[PDB]
Parts: structure tokens; C-alpha cells; sequence
């Protein structure tokens, strides 16, 4: 309690392992007196591409469009697309934002990708000068709630995948650290679609169960070491 | 005879640099007789969101929606929706695929994405047991071109983004080679918002330079060394 979440969902299927996880983490942090907001981002039908309709106002070079340069001056101006506004709200009023996903190509599935892409904009997420240690969210956690096909064996050093932290690193690092925000450790459920029932209900009392000491964890070091090793 | 080469272009404006690079692209391999098609993904307000309307008629499970099995299922009974089945027949024709893209997050922009995650599906580009060096897309070669905002240095072991191989790891080895793609070396023009107009018809006519002897190009050698090892 005396904080807020936002939960940013990416799963087609309400009764699916992910809209499971997300079930569980809405219920846990609520019952904890947390505040929550879900962005079920299909069920919103959330707009991925980058285009020039996410400005209304007057281009500042209407000759050759620069997506980056547009929305930088348009946040400044106030005339972006207000889809955008309504999720940069909600990340601002955040303290921590969880993204519930199935990994897509040892990426975030494209809904949240765009999510990403139009939601983290120059001026509202980071700033040049302004970002890693100095990013805009600075103060806030994120954590990412994935699941995937392949085994943990698979996503291992030695496993065809490799290990698992090294799709990570766009994500934990190049996103959220990049825009300031201090990351949480990922919660990987492997496998659901293998595994057993006592598996399954086990994975999703596990999210249950660390959900319930979520604000005393300590954020993971966010460098190249942790992600790669040696 | 001759070669096929399809270029996944994802860039909003004409004018702009990755514009200059898929037009060259196009120039160059038209001079050497190739035949070239290119996916303008904004032109074409290409659908990124993996959803329940990529299979056409019924659903093998009406009752969850599982997006990775109903695709499988319908590539099988030829039921996908015609904007993936377009681009699959580009790919399957195509000798070589260039994906021309500026870097958004450390990957590629969401409209990218989603023609990734909806374009190779189980049965087209990947099955039990063909993926990585048995991937159904073996004998045909891909290349990332990519455009950064970072500038090289910024791009080193340690520097502050990391080296370039680490956000490169899902995208040439999750994706493509896990496809079996045999992935040519990328070609990374750094920071051309910063760099000189001298410098910038430079990257220009080195990567049509390039495309003089791409045919010519060993495949590297995707593994979690060439990635991350020394
Ligand atoms: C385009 C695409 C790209 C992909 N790329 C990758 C990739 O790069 N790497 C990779 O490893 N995988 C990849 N996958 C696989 C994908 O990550 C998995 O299919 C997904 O992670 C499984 O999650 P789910 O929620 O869809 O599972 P579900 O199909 O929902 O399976 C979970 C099972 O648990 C049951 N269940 C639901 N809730 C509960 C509950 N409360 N208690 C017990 N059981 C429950 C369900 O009924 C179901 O049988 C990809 C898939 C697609 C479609
Ligand atoms: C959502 C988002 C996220 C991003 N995340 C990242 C990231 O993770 N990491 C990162 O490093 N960057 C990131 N960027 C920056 C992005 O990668 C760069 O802005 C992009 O790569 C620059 O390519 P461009 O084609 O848009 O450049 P342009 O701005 O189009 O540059 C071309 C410039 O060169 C001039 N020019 C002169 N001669 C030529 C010629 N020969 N051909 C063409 N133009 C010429 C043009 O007139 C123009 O001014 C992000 C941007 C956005 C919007
Ligand atoms: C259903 O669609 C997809 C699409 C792209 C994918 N990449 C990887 C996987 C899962 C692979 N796990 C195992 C070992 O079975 C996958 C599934
Ligand atoms: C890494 O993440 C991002 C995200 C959005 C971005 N827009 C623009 C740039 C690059 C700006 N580089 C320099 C040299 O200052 C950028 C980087
Ligand atoms: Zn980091
Ligand atoms: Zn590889």
C-alpha cells in the first residue's frame, strides 16, 4: 500500500498463463492496498506504429518528417496523440510498472514494442543529456513478467537459447535503464504450455508469493556484467 | 538463375536516411540484374498486432485463443490472412532478405516487429524440428541494415550502451538464424543525425559499394561467441 503499479499486458487471451499472471499480481498487490492500473493493451486495440498521426499540432519541419524530433517537440507542446498522454499519465503517476508478456522472438511481442516506442518519447521518459542513471522515470522500478516456449534448459549458456539474461538486455537495459528506472529482478516462467498443472499453479503461486514481499527487493545491477558474465 | 532479393523497409519518410540506403539498395541490385521487391511497411500500414484476425474461417479452438497454435494450424490449412501470406510468398521466393531499419530501443520498430512475429510462423519459417542450422528458411541469406542515434564509441564493450552484438543477439540469432537464415555481417550506419553531409554520402556509398559484392560474402558465424565472446 502507499504505492501505485501499473501492470502493462500484452496477451491476446484472458483465460491464457499470462492473463493468469496478470490475474494474480492485480489480486496480490490489491489486497496489499496497493493502488493498480492495467493496460490490457490488445483489448485497447493499442495503436504500434510510429507515425505522423501521433502529432496534431504544426510539424516543426513538415519538408522531411523525423519521428524522434516531432514527438520531442510535440510533448513539449502538448499535441501528442492522446493515446500516448493517457499511458504516459498512468507511467507517471507509477511507482512501479510490471510489463506481462510472452516472449516474442526473445522480444516483447509488437503491441508492447509500439507501447515502447510511442509511450517513452524524448522529454517525457529521457533527455539528451538525461538518461540511464539520469533518466526521466528516475525513481520509479520496473519488472518484466515473461514467459516463454523453451525450457529453462534451452535458456541456459550451454542450451540452444543461450542464457536468458542476454535477450534481456534491450529490454532491462536499453529501455527501462535508459530511460532512469531502477529494475527488479525478471520473473521467467518457462514453458507453461509444457508443463503440468501442479507446474502451472505452481509458477503462478510463485509470482503470488514474491508479489508479496515486491517492495523490499533491492533492483538487480543493471550492467553488462550482469547480463553477460565473466 | 539470377538472385531474388526482398528488402523489409521501415522507415516513415522517403527523404529520410534509411530512405537513401533502401534506394540505393534497390539501384545497386537492379544494376546487377537481381530481381528486388521491397515491403514499404508504412506505405503499406502494415498490421503489427498478432491477433485472432490472421486466421481466416473458423478457429482450431474458438475457446482460447492461442496465437502461436492457430497460426501453425492455419499456415497448414492455407487459412492466414493475405497480408501475411503476401509477405511469406516474398520470402519464400527471395535469395536474400535485407531488413533496412532505424535502431527504436535497442531492436527494430514495432511495424518490424509485427512483421516478424506474424510473418514467420510455425510451419513457414520454423517447426519442430527445423530451427537454427535446420531452420525452413535454410539457403537463404538476411541482413540487418540498421541506423543508430548513438554514436559508434558509444557502441564499445564499454561504452554506455554496450557493444552492438549484444542488442543484435535476438534479432540475428533469435530470429534470423533460429529461422535458417545463414546472416550476413550487419551493416550499421552510426549516428547519420550527427554525422557530416561528406560523412553521411559516405555510409551512403559504402553500403552500395557493399551490395557490389554481396554475392560474393561468407555467412558469420552466429553463436552466443560471436556475440558476446572475446
Ligand atoms: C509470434 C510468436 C513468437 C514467439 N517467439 C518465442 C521466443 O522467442 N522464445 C520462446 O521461448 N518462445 C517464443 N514463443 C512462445 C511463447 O512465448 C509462448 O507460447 C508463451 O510464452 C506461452 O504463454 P501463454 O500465456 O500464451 O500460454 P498458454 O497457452 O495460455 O499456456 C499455459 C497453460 O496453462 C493453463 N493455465 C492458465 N492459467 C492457469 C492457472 N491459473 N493455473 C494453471 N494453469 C493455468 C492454460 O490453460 C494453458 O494450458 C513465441 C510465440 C509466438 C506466437
Ligand atoms: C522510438 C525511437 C527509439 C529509438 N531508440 C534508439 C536506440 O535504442 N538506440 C539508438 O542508438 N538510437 C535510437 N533511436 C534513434 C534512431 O535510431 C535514429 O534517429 C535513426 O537511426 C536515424 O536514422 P534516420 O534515417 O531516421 O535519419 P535522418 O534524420 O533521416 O538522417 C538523414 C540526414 O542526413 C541528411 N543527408 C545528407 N546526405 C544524405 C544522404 N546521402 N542520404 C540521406 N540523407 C542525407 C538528411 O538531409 C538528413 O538530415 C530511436 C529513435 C526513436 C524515434
Ligand atoms: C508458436 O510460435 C512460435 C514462434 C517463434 C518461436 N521461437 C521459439 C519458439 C518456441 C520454441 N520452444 C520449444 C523448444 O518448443 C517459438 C514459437
Ligand atoms: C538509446 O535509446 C534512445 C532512445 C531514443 C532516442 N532518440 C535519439 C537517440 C539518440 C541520441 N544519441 C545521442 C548521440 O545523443 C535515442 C536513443
Ligand atoms: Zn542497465
Ligand atoms: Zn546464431
Amino acid at each position: 500500500a502507499g504505492k501505485k503499479v501499473l501492470i502493462v499486458y500484452a496477451h491476446q487471451e484472458p483465460k491464457s498463463f499470462n492473463g493468469s499472471l496478470k490475474n494474480v499480481a492485480v489480486d496480490e498487490l490489491s489486497r496489499q492496498g496497493c493502488t493498480v492500473t492495467v493496460s490490457d493493451l490488445y483489448a485497447m486495440n493499442f495503436e504500434p506504429r510510429a507515425t505522423d498521426k501521433d502529432i496534431t499540432g504544426t510539424l516543426s519541419n513538415p519538408e522531411v518528417f523525423n519521428y524522434g524530433v516531432e514527438t520531442h517537440e510535440a510533448y513539449k507542446q502538448r499535441s501528442l496523440a492522446s493515446d500516448i498522454t493517457d499511458e504516459q499519465k498512468k507511467v507517471r503517476e507509477a511507482d512501479l510498472v510490471i510489463f506481462q508478456f510472452p516472449l516474442y522472438w526473445f522480444s516483447v511481442p509488437a503491441i508492447l514494442k509500439g507501447w515502447m516506442d510511442r509511450v517513452l518519447c524524448q522529454g517525457f521518459a529521457f533527455d539528451i543529456p538525461g538518461f540511464y542513471d539520469s533518466g526521466l522515470l528516475q525513481g520509479k522500478l520496473a519488472l518484466l513478467s515473461v514467459t516463454t516456449g523453451g525450457t529453462a534448459e534451452m535458456y541456459t549458456k550451454t542450451g540452444v537459447n543461450g542464457d536468458s539474461r542476454y535477450f534481456l538486455w534491450p529490454l532491462q537495459h536499453g529501455t527501462l535503464h535508459f530511460c532512469g528506472f531502477k529494475v527488479l529482478a525478471p520473473q521467467i516462467s518457462f514453458a507453461p504450455e509444457i508443463a503440468s498443472e501442479e507446474e502451472r499453479k505452481g509458477m503462478v503461486a510463485a509470482w503470488s508469493q514474491r508479489l508479496q514481499t515486491i517492495w523490499k527487493e533491492e533492483p538487480i545491477p543493471c550492467t553488462a556484467h550482469w547480463h553477460f558474465g565473466q
